[PDB]
C-alpha cells in the first residue's frame, strides 16, 4: 500500500466512500506514512502535513496553546480531524502522532463525505489512521532529543494471537519534557495507545484507546498591533513575548470501536462509537499589545479552563452492483456528535488588573508575579449533529470513467446556559458531484463539486428577524484536476474555486424599519496548486509544489473591504523536499534538506498592516543499519537553519514570533 | 587552453599585443574559466578574481552601490574593466559574470598595453572574455538560490550555422530576485546577452551586446568614524547600517564588434567599436557617522542620478618578419573614448535634510519615510580620450629571450557645463619595456617596467597657478619575477615597486603669498606576490597564494603623513582555495574549502584608526553525474560560514560591514 | 597497551603501586591516548578529561586564568597534577597536552598512594605520561585552526640511538596564536619539551624537560551576583564580560628525572627528582558584580604576579615474595617537596580605583584605558611537605583475590614574610585498604577506603585558640564498584561516599568568652557512576557514562546551610561521545558526534541562587590517508555546535559565561 520512497501511501480514506487508490480519488488527496513521519521527527500534525504541501500554511510558532494551519487558505480546526474516518475523538487543540500508521489529508470542504465537523472548519479533512499489529512480533524503542534540553522515548510494540492470528494489540508509549527552543519555554508530551483488532470470517473489530497529554510552559499567546503604531522589526527568534510564568496544559483521553460486517462480496454493513474527553487550562497573558514603534508592550493577563465530553457514532452500509455494463458502488450513512461543555474563566484577573509593561527586545523582562489559577465558572453549553447521507460512484469500462452523486441532510443544535434567545435545531441538505475519466492507466483528468457546512449564527432580539438561527451555511467548491503516476513518481495539478458565507447584522438593511442579519458575507478563494511525490530517479525521493491562492473578501459589512486579501495566508507558496540516499558500508546514509518560500501576508482586513515573505530552510541526515540484524535507524535534523526571525499571524492575536533554529535528534532499534 | 582542473586557461589577452600563454607573459597574470565562474557561484566580479587570489583585495561588503576591490595594493575601477579588450563597454559599477567565457586579470599597470582607462585606475586590467558558439548544439538552465530567498535561473543556449559551421550565435539570459543575507536587503539581477561570430577563410567578425540590471534595495554605503569617538565593535554580521529604504538601480547596455583581415600570414587589420549606456540612480544615505561609543549613528540622506553615455574604439595593425636571427611581431593602434554624462542630485533633500539617527546595534532601527526620487538636473560632463601605440617584440634563440619595447601617446579632455576654469586636452608619452627569457620549456624569468596614466588634476581659483591642468600623471612600475609550469601545477613569484602620484594644494609653496597646486604627492607600493594553480596531485586542485605589501605614503601635504601605511590595505594576505574529488555512486562528488586571511588596515592616513585582521572560511560541495545520459551537476556553497562580522574599508566612507554567512544552491541541466 | 578503539589504555599508574591493569585496579580508573588527544585537537587537559566523564565537572568557560574541574564533585588543583608519578612538576595552571603520551585520571582522593599534592585538592589525580622514542624515527607536523583567527604549529619527532637502540630522543615544539571563539580574547600557547631515555639490562634512567608560556588576551574572571539583584539571563556565548584589555600570563619550566635498578626480579629501587618554575602575572579585573537586573555590571580592577620555585623528590624500594599460596608485592617511599614564593599585586591600583560600570548586554562596552603593569611585593612565603609509606598487595587463589593494604605518614609547614602568628610543621597518619575480586577473567568486583589530606588551616588572632594550627585534614572515602572488559568495551559501575572537612570560627563555642576555630564543619559526597569505552561494534567507538552525585553540605558554619546542596557542581550528568568509521577512496573518514548534558548547579551555599542545566553538543570528522605512501589525516571539530550561552560558577567569582561554538580544523604529515 506503500508508493516508492515509502513516505506516502498509495490510497486514503474519501470520507464514507471509503478507501480510494490515488488515480481512483476525484479529490486533491495526499497520505504521509508513519515512517515519513519518523524521518521529520514530527512532534504534531502540522510537522507532517505542513512540510511539503503548498495548500497547507502554518504561522509557525514554537510552543502555542494549539496546532494552527490552513487548507487551500481557509482555516481547519484541530477540532475538526477524524479517527479512522470518526470526528469528535482527536486531541482537541493538539495531536503527537506517534499512534499512527498514516495521516491523509483531503483538500477542500468534503460535507457531502464527511458530514459537519464540530467546529464547522471548510478548509480540509485531516484523516488519522491508527496503528494495529502487524503479523510478526514488533518491538521499537526510539529515544529523542530537541534543543535546548527536551529529552524523550517512545516504545511501539505488537503482537497478535489465536491460531489464526485473528487477534491483534499494538501499544505506543511516549513520553518527553525539557527546555525547548525558545527561551524560559518548556514542553511536555505524553501518550499511551492501544490498538486491537479481530479478523473473522464476515466480520472484523477494531478497537481503539489514549490517554494524551500536551503542556506548555512559557505558552506562546502572540501580539496585537496597530495601525497608529505599526509593526516593528521581529526581535530575534528564540525570544518569548509571553509571561515566563504563563502556561498551558490540555488532557485527552478517547475511545472508539469500529464493527464491520460482510453479508457478501456486495454488501457490508459497519458501525462505529466513540468518545472522548478534554480538559484545558490556560493561565497567562490574553494579549500583549505593541503601544510604541521601539518595542513597548502591555500585557493584560487572562485565564481560561474547559471540559469537553464528546460522543460520536458513524453507521451505514456500503453495497456494489452491476446493470448492464454499468457497475455502481453505493454508500448510505447515518452520523450523531454531542458534546456538554463547561467553560470558566476571567478576562480580569481580581488583583491583577493593571497590564505588565514590558519591551520586546528586552533581554531581560519582567513578567511580575504568577496569579494563582482558580478562573471561576461562566456557562455550560452543548453541540449536538445529526446526518444521513447517500452517494453512488456510476463506472463503465472497468473504473476507467466514475461518476459520483449524492447527497447528505445534516442537522445541528447548539445549546448555552446564558443565552436567553430561543434554542432550535436547523438543517440543510448538501449535494456533491464528481467525474474522473483515466485518460491512460497513469493518467486521471477530474472535477467536483462539494460543500461544506458551519453552523448557523443567532440574529439578535434587535433584528427584523429577531432570534432567528439561520440554517447550516454553505461554502461550495468546484475543481478540475489532473493526476499523472508515472510509475516511482507521481503528479497531480488542480484549480479550485471555494466561496465561504459570513454572516452579521446589516443597519444598511432595513425590514419593517429594523436592521437585518443576513448572510451576506463572503470569502472567495481561488487556486491553482501543482504538487507531486515519490522518487524521479534512482535513490533521490522528492516531494512539494508550487501554489498561487486568490482568497479575497468579496463581500463585508458596509463594503469597506471588498475586494481586500484576506487576512493571514500568503498569495504564493513554494515547497521542496529532498533525500538523496547512498549505500556506506552495511546501510544507507541519506542527506535531506527543505526549502518553504512564501509572499507576504495581510494582518488586517484592512490591508493596512502586513508581514513581508520568508523562505526557510531545513536540513537532515538519516543512518539506517543492521547491528545483529536488529534494525537501527539515527536520525539529525535541523529546523529553521538560518534562525530567521518573523512575524506570522497565529489564532486569536495579531502576531507572533516564527519557530527559531531547531536542533533534533532520534536513535530507534528494532527487538 | 584550458589548464589541469579546468578551472584556469593557459594564455590570456596582454593589452594590444594580443593573446600570449602564460610561460611567454613578462606580466602577473591569471585567467579564470566558466567553469571555475559556476564551481563558485559567482555573483559578480568580485566573487571571481578576489577568492584565491593574495593580490586582490575586496572589503567584501554584500549589496554595495558599486563592486570594490585593489590589486597590488592600488584600486581598480569597475569603469576600468575591459571587454574582449575593448574599454567602455562593460556594466558600469557591478558585472555579473554569466556572458563571460573568461575573466583575465593583468596585475600592475598597462598604459603601453592599454591606454588610459576612463576611471585612470591603475591597480590592474580584467579583461572579460565574452561566450561564443562552440561547433556542438548547446543548452543548460541552471536554478539558483541565494539565502534567505533570492532566487534564479540562467539559460545558455548556443548553435553553429553554415555549411563548414562558419556563423555561430550564443545567447545567455539570467534573473534573479529576492531577499538576500543582510537584513532588509534585497538584490535583483538581468542579464540578456548575444555573443555572434563569422569566421571566413582571411577574416573574422565577432560583435556581442547585452543588456543588464543589477538593484539593490537595503543597498550598504558605509559610516564614518573619528578618532575623538573611535570605532566601536561591528554588529553581527548580517545589520544593514543604511537605511532599510534605500536603494540603488544601474541599467546597463553595451555592444561591440571586432574585425580582423588577414592580408598575408605577416601582416593583419584590426578594427573594434562599441558603445554602452549607463542609467544609476541611488536614493538612501550619503553617510552615516558613529557620533558615540554607545554606537549613536547619524545618518544623513542624499539622492544622485546619472545617465551616461559612452563609445570606444581601437583598431591597428599587427605583423612579424625577421631581421638575421632576430624575430619581430609588432602592433600599432590607435583608440578612443567619448562619453557625455548628465548628473542629477541633492546633497540636501528638501524636507529630508535632518540626519536620521539610529544606533547600529538596534534591533529596531527607525529609518524614517522613504523621500520621494526627484533630483534636478545639476550639471552635463564629458570625457575624451585618444591614444596612439607602438610596440615590438623581438625574439632571439629559438624564442627563449623576448624583449618587449613600446610607447604610447595619450590625450584626454574633460569638461563640465558648470566649470568656469579654462578646460584644455592635455597629453602625455608613456614608454614599457619587458624582458622574457625561457630558462627551459617549463620555467621563465622575467622584469618589466611599465606606467599607468590618470587624467591631471586642475588647479583651484584659490592657487598660485589658478585653473593650470596637469598632464596625465605617471604611475611606475618596475617587476621581476619567476614561472614555473611543473605539468599540473604551477607557481609565479613576482617582486614590484609601484609608485603613484597625487595632487593637492601646498600651503609650504608659497607663490606670490598664494599656496601652490603641486603633483608632488606620492604613495609607493612594494610587495611580493607567490601564487599557485591546478591539480598538485591526482583528484585535488589548490589555488591560492600569499603576499607581503608595504604600502607607504612617502610624500605628503606638509610631510604631516610622510611615512605612514596606506588606507583600507591589509599588507598581508593568505589565501587557499581547494578542491577534492571521489567517485560516489554514479558520479563524481567534490568537497571544496577556501581561506581567506589577512591583517590589519588603516582606516585613515594618519594612521590612528584601524581596524583589524579577520580569516574567513568557505565550504562547498559539487556533485557531477548524468540523468537519462543529460549531464547535470548539483552545487552548494556556505560562504562567512563562521559568520565573522568585521569592518572594512568600501569607496566613499570610512567603514562597512563585511557578508555576513551566505548559502548559495544551483541545479543545472544540459539539454 | 592500547584498548579497542586505540584511545584508551588498559593498564596506569595507580601512584606508588605503579602501573596496574583495568581488572587488577580496586579503583575507577582511566588512561586517554595521545590519539584521542589529537582527535579531539585537545587544547588543555580539561579538552581531555572532561569530554565523555560523568564524574568529571567544567564550568567550561574560554579563556580563563587556569583551566577549572572537579572530580567525584570535589576540586582537583592544576597544582595537584603529577608527570611520570611526580608532583610539583607540570605546568601551575594550564597544561597543552602535546607532550604527553597518556593522560590518566585515578577518581577519589589517594593519599596513600600518591601522599599530599602542594594544593592539597581531594578530588581526583589526573597523571600526564610524557612521550619517549619509539623504536622507528619519527617526524609529524602538524597545523592548527581555531576559530576565529588562531593559527599554530606543533612538530614531534623521535629517533632512538645506539646498537641496541638502548637511547631515545623525543623532541616535541608548539607554537599557536591569534583571536580565539570569543570577543576580543586572544590565546597564545607555546611548548618544547624533551623526552630522554636509556634503557640498561638492569637499570632505567628517563629524563624530561619543558619550557611553557600560556598567554590570553581578554582574559574571563567572571562575575559576581546578590540574592537582591539575582541572576539575569546570560548574554550571548561569545560575549567577554572582562576587560577587554585584561590579560594573563603563566610562564613554566619543569625538569625530571627517574632512575630504576633491578637487585633481582624480587627487588628494585627507584628514585625520581625534578624541579620546576612559574611565573605568573595577571593585569585585569578582580571582580564585576551585576548591580542590576538591567545588566549593569561594576568592575573593580586588580594586579597579582607571583613567581615559585619548586623542588620534588620521590625514591623507594618495591619487592616481591610469597608465603604459602599468598603472593606478596609490596613498596616503600620517601617523598619530598619543597617551594618558595614571592608574591606581587595590587588591590586598589593607583589612578585606577574607581570601578568601571558597564553593562553585560552592552555590545561595545567602555573598559578604560589599560593601567601599566607594576604591582609592588607584598609577601615571600614556602610550603614543605614529605611523607613515608609503605603498602603491600596480598594475592591469593592464583590471583583471583588482591588486598591492598598501607600507611603513609605525612608533614606539612608553611610559611609567610608577613604572617605574625607561629609556624610549625604538622603530621598525620593515613592509612587505605582495597580489595579486588576476579569473579571471572572478565568481571572485578572490588572495594576501597582511602583518605585524602589538606594542610590545615590556621586559627586567627581573634579565636579563643588563636593561631592554633590544625594537622593535616583527612577527606575520607569508602568505594564498592563493578568492572566489566567484554573484549572491545568495557563497563564500570562504582558508588562512592566521600567525606571532605572545612574549618571555621564557630560563636556557639565560647571558650574565655571566645568563639572558637574548629575543624567541625563537613561535605559529604555521595555518589554513583556508570561509565564504558572501546568498540561496542565494528568501526564505532563509544565513550560515556551517566552520573547521580549528591555533594550535600552536612555540617556548616552556625547550622545555617546544614542539609544544603554544595555550590558549582551538577547532581546529574549525563555523556556520551561516538565515533563512526567508513572506507572512502585510499582512506578512512570518521565522523564524531559528542552530547553533554548536566543538570542545575547552586550559585550560593544558602541555595537561594542557581542556574539551571544545559545540553552541548559537538561534532567532528576526520579523515586519515597517505600521499606518496605518507601518512596525512585531517580533522575538523565544533565544539558547543548549537552556540548556547549558559552561566556556571568559576573559581573566585559566582558567575561566568560558558564557551561558545568553537571551530577547529588541524592536518598532520608524517616524514
Ligand atoms: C549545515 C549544513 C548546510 C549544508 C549546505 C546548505 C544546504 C541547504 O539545504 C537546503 C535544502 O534544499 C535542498 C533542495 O531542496
Amino acid at each position: 500500500d506503500t508508493y516508492a520512497g515509502g513516505q506516502v501511501a498509495t490510497s486514503s480514506n474519501v470520507g464514507f466512500l471509503g478507501s480510494k487508490k490515488f488515480l481512483d480519488t476525484p479529490f486533491n488527496t495526499i497520505s504521509y506514512t508513519d515512517k515519513y513521519i519518523e524521518d521529520k521527527q514530527a512532534k504534531d500534525i502540522t510537522e507532517v502535513i505542513a512540510a511539503t504541501d503548498p495548500s497547507i500554511y502554518t504561522n509557525g510558532a514554537s510552543g502555542g496553546w494549539s496546532e494552527n494551519y490552513y487548507i487551500r487558505g481557509y482555516a481547519s480546526s484541530t477540532n475538526d480531524m477524524s479517527m479512522n474516518g470518526l470526528f469528535g475523538i482527536t486531541p482537541f487543540y493538539r495531536t503527537s502522532p506517534e499512534m499512527f500508521g498514516r495521516v491523509e489529508v483531503l483538500k477542500g470542504p468534503s460535507a457531502l463525505l464527511n458530514g459537519m465537523p464540530p467546529a464547522g472548519s471548510v478548509g480540509g479533512t485531516v484523516n488519522l489512521v491508527t496503528k494495529y499489529a502487524a503479523d510478526e512480533p514488533f518491538a521499537r524503542l526510539t529515544t529523542t532529543y530537541m534543543s535546548d534540553a527536551q529529552f524523550g522515548g517512545h516504545v511501539d510494540v505488537g503482537r497478535r494471537f489465536g491460531e489464526n492470528k485473528e487477534f491483534g494489540v499494538r501499544i505506543n508509549g511516549m513520553y518527553r519534557d525539557g527546555d525547548a527552543a525558545v527561551n524560559d519555554q518548556s514542553k511536555e508530551s505524553r501518550l499511551f495507545s492501544l490498538g486491537l483488532d479481530w479478523q473473522g470470517e464476515n466480520a472484523r473489530v477494531f478497537v481503539d484507546a489514549y490517554d494524551a497529554l500536551d503542556h506548555v510552559d512559557g505558552v506562546t499567546r502572540g501580539v496585537n498591533v496597530s495601525t497608529a503604531v505599526g509593526i516593528p522589526k521581529p526581535p530575534k527568534a528564540d525570544t518569548l513575548l509571553s509571561p515566563d510564568w504563563g502556561s498551558v496544559e490540555t488532557k485527552d483521553k478517547g475511545a472508539m470501536i469500529r464493527g464491520e460486517y460482510d453479508f457478501s462480496d456486495q454488501l457490508m454493513a459497519y458501525a462505529a462509537y466513540g468518545q472522548s474527553t478534554t480538559e484545558y487550562k490556560y493561565n497567562g497573558a490574553s494579549a500583549g499589545t505593541i503601544t510604541s514603534s521601539t518595542g513597548t508592550l502591555s500585557s493584560t493577563l487572562g485565564q481560561l479552563a474547559f471540559d469537553v465530553d464528546k460522543k460520536s457514532a458513524d453507521a451505514g452500509f456500503k453495497g456494489k452492483f452491476e446493470t448492464g455494463s454499468v457497475k455502481h458502488q453505493w454508500v448510505a450513512n447515518a452520523t450523531y456528535y454531542n458534546h456538554t461543555q463547561d467553560d470558566y474563566g476571567y478576562r480580569i484577573i481580581p488583583g491583577f488588573s493593571d497590564p505588565v509593561i514590558t519591551n520586546i527586545y528586552d533581554p531581560n523582562p519582567n513578567w511580575g508575579p504568577k496569579p494563582e489559577f482558580t478562573p471561576p465558572f461562566l456557562f455550560h453549553s452543548t453541540l449536538s449533529t445529526s446526518s444521513f447521507g447517500l452517494a453512488d460512484t456510476l463506472s463503465f469500462a472497468q473504473d476507467k470513467v466514475q461518476l459520483t452523486l449524492g447527497l447528505r441532510h445534516q442537522t445541528v443544535k447548539a445549546t448555552s446556559s446564558v443565552n436567553t434567545l430561543p434554542e432550535n435545531a436547523k438543517s440543510a441538505t448538501t449535494p456533491g458531484v464528481a467525474l474522473l475519466i483515466k485518460a491512460t492507466d497513469k493518467i486521471s483528468v477530474y472535477a467536483n463539486y462539494i460543500e461544506g457546512l458551519t453552523k448557523g449564527d443567532q440574529a439578535p432580539a434587535t433584528a427584523s428577524n429577531p432570534g432567528e438561527i439561520f440554517p447550516p451555511q454553505k461554502t461550495k467548491q468546484q475543481e478540475l484536476g489532473l493526476k499523472v503516476d508515472l510509475g516511482t513518481f507521481a503528479h497531480t495539478l488542480s484549480a479550485f474555486e471555494i466561496t465561504k458565507p459570513s454572516s452579521y447584522l446589516d443597519p444598511s438593511k432595513l425590514v419593517n424599519n429594523l436592521p437585518t442579519f443576513v448572510s451576506d458575507g463572503e470569502q472567495r478563494n481561488r487556486g491553482i496548486e501543482w504538487s507531486f511525490f515519490g522518487s524521479p530517479i534512482e535513490h533521490v525521493r522528492l516531494m512539494g509544489g508550487f501554489t498561487y491562492l486568490d482568497p479575497e473578501l468579496t463581500k463585508t459589512k458596509s463594503g469597506g473591504n471588498d475586494g481586500h486579501t484576506a487576512v493571514a495566508v500568503p498569495k504564493n507558496q513554494a515547497k521542496l523536499g529532498a533525500e538523496w540516499d547512498t549505500q556506506v558500508a552495511q546501510g544507507t546514509l541519506t542527506l535531506s534538506g527543505n526549502i518553504n518560500a512564501v509572499s507576504k501576508q495581510y494582518i488586517n482586513a484592512e490591508n493596512t498592516l502586513s508581514v513581508p515573505g520568508r523562505t526557510l530552510l531545513d536540513v537532515g541526515a538519516r543512518y539506517s543499519t543492521k547491528v545483529e540484524d536488529h534494525p537501527v535507524t539515527f536520525r539529525a535534523n535541523i529546523y529553521n537553519l538560518t534562525n530567521k526571525a518573523y512575524w506570522a499571524q497565529p489564532q486569536l492575536t495579531n502576531l507572533a514570533l516564527g519557530a527559531p533554529r531547531t536542533y533534533m535528534l532520534s536513535v530507534s532499534y528494532d527487538f
